[PDB]
């Protein structure tokens, strides 16, 4: 049987399918090491909200991120939104094997989960015997619609990839966030930290106390508001405008007429997100603010946010202590670091 | 399977590192938070004599209780553990098999055809394998790495763990565990473990093991019936002490003055002579003509200023193994006792380090 470990000699790809891009990350373990990484832009309306709509379009883009990454791995960990997952702890009969529970859960899930039985993808974990009654066990349940799973399974299939693990995004963030312990000066158990993930069309506040998420809020603020003022003012395309953010080269009036106002729009948004959280719970302050997402790469945006809020702020970098494959561009990776938090957390799932 | 789902927050649970040897049983529990490790629990429970002869468990009930007793001394709630068999118990061989066969299909055939590729009889073999890839000689066949041992070596350790309420999730090999713990010595060695070529000398009670480690991998292994019991036996005889008495005075001291010149010094030289021959055996065997470092392991490596002697007499930089140098410690863990037992826990640590690789 599989008690044997006579041979010392598995890693999975971290694939984050977003609305504007597909991100791939490969990790190894000894100390961690980045074997490969790539980001491939998506066609518009290919992924609306957190749902894949144009099936074949995502597949092609998924196929293109593989060649750009240039890897031989073919299994991957993908993530669904936490909004699609229902988590609850129920009581079931004791003395049942995991196979028996799984079967009964295929039969009787509709009673515990709001989704219609046909459409339920359920996951469970026996916590242990109920303290009250030795006849019953406490069973943790996490379920989502099979639609969320199958569409990602099919989308990965178009690139010859297989979904080894269907993870949840909030959990993957926690895993990669734990790698930030070095940069904060204490292990994350000590701290309550507000992670601000500033994407292209969405900004997310995630408060993590001792490593576990207590708060999540989302707003329609993002980096696309920055691009579209670049497109508009300078007559550049979506592709051209995006590079000008990284590469620069925009005329002198860029800072004062476009970038500085957007920074203020970021600061005001981060400020508003934090105020929503304070008035919604027991917490009166946060220890740190961690900027994540592509828009977090804006020069000295961390310093400005630190000023206007008064809370310690840093740009997320899960690859700070990691080693790098020679074929991985160290400069490119550093600039895309705060956008790879989710992709990093999915890749960290491989070692469990 | 149908569960391709990772919707529930995995525990990512660790395992106990249990090193069952001929004279003692050692336990170690590890965790990690940042880049720094932490010793959650550890205890050592001595074994009855003739309970484990050579690398074989002989008294099943006797081993289990000492195993069960260590748990309590360590005071841990973990019930799953990693145990290790000796590399001398493992046959390693690379064979060619039909291509296009699944992992499941190959294992089924390997259970029947085990006898053909392995020295052991069909009924008494525990076989492990890994597909490497297409064979170079013939692209129609695949290379499969085999590692196998006698089923008895595994089963008695599983049953012995069961009697203490423990489960052997992983049956490891002692040499691999040594490699994992040896990596932690990067700080003390003044160089990365990936670069250096190091001869690790594990001086036990009844067994001495030489392991040459180049870039992290084992290339050489030689064993001798030389050990620290030779020192303990001389203490028993000359001063009328018991095995327990002799062992305690070995560490704590307080014996009469003639002990150094007539007992301790001759044994020290006997240690140096032993290490000398092993390295000479190794240089006159393989391609290597010299090594960068010598790492002393086993409780006998705790002998005061023994490290300098071996270092001076051989002419190679030498260090006493301590895998808990950079590690953090649980409050319930004796920081002083661990230090004195540090070099003896190389194998037990590597068994616990199995979870973090
Ligand atoms: N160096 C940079 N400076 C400023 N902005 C950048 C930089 N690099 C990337 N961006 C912006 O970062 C955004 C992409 O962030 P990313 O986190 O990948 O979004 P997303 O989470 O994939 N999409 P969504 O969450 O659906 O809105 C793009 O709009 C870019 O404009
Ligand atoms: N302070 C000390 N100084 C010198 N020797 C010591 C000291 N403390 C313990 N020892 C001895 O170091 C020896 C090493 O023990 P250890 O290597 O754990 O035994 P073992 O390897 O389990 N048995 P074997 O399989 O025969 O090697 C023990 O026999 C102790 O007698
Ligand atoms: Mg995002
Ligand atoms: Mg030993």
């Amino acid at each position: 049987s599989h008690m044997l470990g006579l041979i010392k000699k598995n890693t999975l790809l971290g694939i984050d399918i977003s609305s504007t891009s597909v991100k791939l990350l490969e990790l190894s373990r000894s100390r961690y090491k980045v074997e490969a990484y790539a980001v491939e832009p998506l066609p518009p309306n290919a992924v609306v909200e957190k749902n894949i709509v144009e099936l074949e379009g995502v597949g092609q883009a998924l196929s293109r991120v593989l060649v750009k990454a240039k890897t031989n791995l073919k299994s991957a960990v993908v993530a669904v939104a936490g909004s699609a997952v229902i988590t609850k702890t129920i009581e079931m009969e004791a003395g049942l094997s995991e196979d028996e529970l799984e079967n009964q859960l295929k039969i009787e899930a509709d009673q515990y989960i709001p989704y219609p039985l046909e459409e339920v993808a359920i996951d469970f974990e026996v916590q242990g015997l109920s303290a009250r009654n030795p006849e019953r066990v406490d069973v943790l349940l996490a379920a989502c619609r099979k639609e969320n799973v199958e569409v990602r399974e099919a989308a990965l299939a178009l690139a010859g990839l297989t979904a080894k693990v269907v993870d949840v995004e909030a959990y993957a963030l926690e895993r990669s966030y734990a790698l930030l312990s070095s940069q904060l000066g204490a292990d994350t158990d000590q701290l309550t930290v507000a992670v601000v993930d500033i994407g292209a069309t969405m900004t997310t506040l995630s408060v993590l106390h001792n490593g576990r998420t207590i708060y999540t809020r989302e707003q329609l603020f993002g980096g696309r508001q920055l691009t579209e003022e670049i497109q508009r003012r300078y007559g550049l395309s979506v592709e051209e405008a995006g590079l000008a953010k990284k590469q620069g080269g925009l005329p002198d009036d860029y800072d004062s007429e476009v970038l500085r106002p957007f920074k203020d729009a970021v600061v005001q948004q981060v400020s508003r997100s934090l105020q929503f959280f304070f008035a919604a719970g027991q917490f009166n302050d946060v220890d740190y603010i961690v900027l994540a997402g592509g828009t977090a790469s804006i020069q000295d945006l961390d310093r400005l946010i630190q000023q206007k809020i008064g809370t310690p702020t840093l740009v997320a970098n899960p690859f700070a202590d990691m080693a790098l494959n020679g074929k991985v561009n160290a400069g490119a990776l550093a600039s895309d670091a705060p956008a790879l938090m989710i992709a990093c957390g999915l890749a960290l799932r491989s070692f469990d």
